[PDB]
């Protein structure tokens, strides 16, 4: 069984724990929790083969810069998650891209863009904006709803395939 070390980055107000709990115990936790560092490991069957996904969640708030430049080690797969109600989280993606470009030493890397809380009526970020931005980085934009659990599985399959194809 192969272990995929993936990291989930996001801004304040997104709730990375909402994605983990929804896949772990299939439950949407509305209660916001300041997850500083949480590693969730579960056996997920992708494409028909059972693999282990090691999802590392880190503080989405800016404070521990010392740890931010230290935890970045086993970052095989990157997962950029943002909410369509906050424009800052969407514009912050560029800043992260420039950072990942350095702490990786590679022009190409398996990355995917997922839009959470798309079922929410608070649509402040247009979908075309995400598509246009995604095309610039050269990554696929996948809509994902963790509240009603839709577009979640496909978002994993796609990313896993990207890593698999990249390595092979
Ligand atoms: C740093 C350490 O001791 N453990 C983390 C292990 C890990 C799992 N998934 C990841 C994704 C990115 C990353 F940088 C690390 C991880």
């Amino acid at each position: 069984m192969t272990e995929y070390k993936l990291v989930v980055v996001g801004a304040v107000g997104v709730g990375k724990s909402a994605l983990t709990i929804q896949l772990i115990q299939n439950h949407f936790v509305d209660e916001y929790d300041p997850t500083i560092e949480d590693s969730y490991r579960k056996q997920v069957v992708i494409d028909g083969e059972t693999c282990l996904l090691d999802i590392l969640d880190t503080a989405g708030q800016e404070e521990y810069s010392a740890m931010r430049d230290q935890y970045m080690r086993t970052g095989e797969g990157f997962l950029c998650v943002f909410a369509i109600n906050n424009t800052k989280s969407f514009e912050d993606i560029h800043h992260y891209r420039e950072q990942i470009k350095r702490v990786k030493d590679s022009e190409d890397v398996p990355m995917v863009l997922v839009g959470n809380k798309s079922d929410l009526p608070s649509r402040t970020v247009d979908t075309k904006q995400a598509q246009d931005l995604a095309r610039s980085y050269g990554i696929p934009f996948i809509e994902t709803s963790a509240k009603t659990r839709q577009g979640v599985d496909d978002a994993f399959y796609t990313l896993v395939r990207e890593i698999r194809k990249h390595k092979e």
